[PDB]
């Protein structure tokens, strides 16, 4: 039975872009879904889209025979500086399936054990600061999460030292990055983006572009004038498949991918999951017991990181309500039926907004916006494409594990060594950059007294 399909109001030539005329775009969309449902057309001028937030329509975007991986009018804007990179290629580029095989390896369990040393480094520092701060004091969470991450992908990726604890303003790099991907994000509300009322802003837009590139240079110049990690097999390694390395311009668009999405995603899941602790004290009781009984030695092991298994947990329970890349895109390779009911035509796009998936009654129960650990207990046991904060089949996020062994190590020296305090009883407001971030959050932390290692 072939319907027609849910529309919001149109204004003549403007289509229905009046309705986002805002710096929170994605928190406006999930108010359009809760008044339609399942699935929605979204136009502006020259351009269409389709939003999903069920199980069963998800389910069905998600079949790789039908449907491929899409770049968003959002994409298409980075594209300007991170090229045909891992992250901003097409699947039937050469360079995507090839850059794929040759940096695979720099993610398995031999190289995972090799990086644990180098965490332990970066964690220390972060204790340390802490621990010398006078009593009129506080701590700023956002800001202080970004020194610790951009750092341990600068050592573990590449052997170079940020030292972003030595300074008391925010590293360079991050400053013209954050103005880059709020650029992107306000040039999708413009009706006529050519007129000379935008001129400043596209010179701007080339100014922090010459600065992030400054920094790849630098990189460069110290292995030459100078390991098995990222960037040797980056330099040095061969696509056992056709047999070709990569050329010196895709290397340079692989450094910039992995400095911005190898920390960014990872800073805000850090900052979540301290929000909801102390907003919530009989589960953070429970996650500080755990690490009391586990971590009997003065630094981490490597084993002992895999035994924190409630940490997990709270972990997992922050990304289901606050998914930090919020978003992904997908094409139809031919004509087909999507549920039954809505007839597609080969190239129309699709939109799956993931917090609205999370909140699926049908998949959870009435309860959606607590905050409860408990549901992951018993992980098999929840069903099939409920859960996707990481993407879908080929083209999944390929620092999966990393992220989450770097979080794990780092709540729990947390929870060992401090007892921390909601001191000006914050209220949540969440920027958003692409990607999504509590701006503010300030807490106070009391140390309960007890040494660490070498
Ligand atoms: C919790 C933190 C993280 C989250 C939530 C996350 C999320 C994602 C998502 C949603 C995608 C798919 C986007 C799409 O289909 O358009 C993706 C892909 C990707 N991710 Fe992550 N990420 C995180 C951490 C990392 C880390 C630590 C790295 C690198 C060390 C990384 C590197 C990449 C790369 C290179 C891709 C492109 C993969 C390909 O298409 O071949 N991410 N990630
Ligand atoms: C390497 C570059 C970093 C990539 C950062 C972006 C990742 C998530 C993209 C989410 C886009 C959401 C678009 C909302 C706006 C709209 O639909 O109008």
């Amino acid at each position: 039975t072939i319907k027609e399909m849910p529309q919001p109001k149109t204004f003549g030539e403007l289509k229905n872009l009046p309705l986002l005329n805002t710096d929170k775009p994605v928190q406006a969309l999930m108010k359009i879904a809760d008044e339609l449902g399942e699935i929605f057309k979204f136009e502006a001028p020259g351009r269409v889209t389709r939003y999903l937030s069920s199980q069963r329509l998800i389910k069905e975007a998600c079949d790789e025979s039908r449907f491929d991986k899409n770049l968003s009018q959002a994409l298409k804007f980075v594209r300007d500086f991170a090229g045909d990179g891992l992250f901003t290629s097409w699947t039937h580029e050469k360079n995507w399936k090839k850059a794929h095989n040759i940096l695979l390896p720099s993610f398995s369990q031999q190289a995972m054990k090799g990086y644990h040393a180098m965490m332990v480094d970066i964690a220390v520092q972060l204790v340390q600061k802490w621990e010398r701060l006078n009593a009129d004091e506080h701590i700023e969470v956002p800001e202080d999460m970004t020194r610790l991450t951009l750092d341990t992908i600068g050592l573990c990726g590449f052997n170079y030292r940020f030292n972003s604890f030595y300074r008391d303003q925010p590293h360079p790099f991050i400053t013209s990055m954050v103005r880059a991907l709020d650029e992107a994000m306000n040039k999708l509300q413009r009706a006529n983006p050519d007129d000379p009322a935008y001129d400043e802003n596209k010179r701007q837009f080339q100014e922090d572009i010459k600065v992030m590139n400054d920094l790849v240079d630098k990189i460069i110049a110290d292995r030459k004038a100078s390991s098995d990690d990222l960037l040797t097999h980056m330099l040095n390694g061969k696509d056992p498949e056709t047999g070709e390395p990569l050329d010196d311009e895709n290397i340079r668009y692989q450094i910039i991918t992995f400095l911005i999405m190898g920390h960014e995603t990872t800073s805000g899941l850090l900052s979540f999951a301290l929000y909801f602790l102390v907003k919530n004290p009989h589960v953070l009781q429970k996650a500080a017991e755990e690490a009391a009984r586990v971590l009997v030695d003065p630094v981490p092991s490597y084993k002992q990181v895999k035994q924190l298994k409630y940490v997990g947990m709270v972990l997992n329970e922050a990304l289901r309500l606050w998914p930090t890349a919020p978003a992904f895109s997908l094409y139809a390779k031919e004509d087909t039926v999507l549920g039954g009911e809505y007839p597609l035509e080969k190239g129309d796009e699709l939109m799956v907004l993931i917090p609205q998936l999370h909140r699926d009654k049908t998949i959870w129960g009435d309860d959606v916006e607590e905050f409860r650990p408990e549901r992951f207990e018993n992980p098999s046991a929840i069903p099939q494409h409920a859960f996707k904060p990481f993407g879908n089949g080929q083209r999944a996020c390929i620092g999966q594990q990393f992220a989450l062994h770097e979080a794990t190590l780092v709540l729990g020296m947390m929870l060992k060594h401090f007892d921390f305090e909601d001191h000006t009883n914050y209220e949540l407001d969440i920027k958003e950059t692409l990607t999504l971030k509590p701006e503010g959050f300030v807490v106070k932390a009391k140390s309960k007294k007890i040494p660490l290692g070498g």
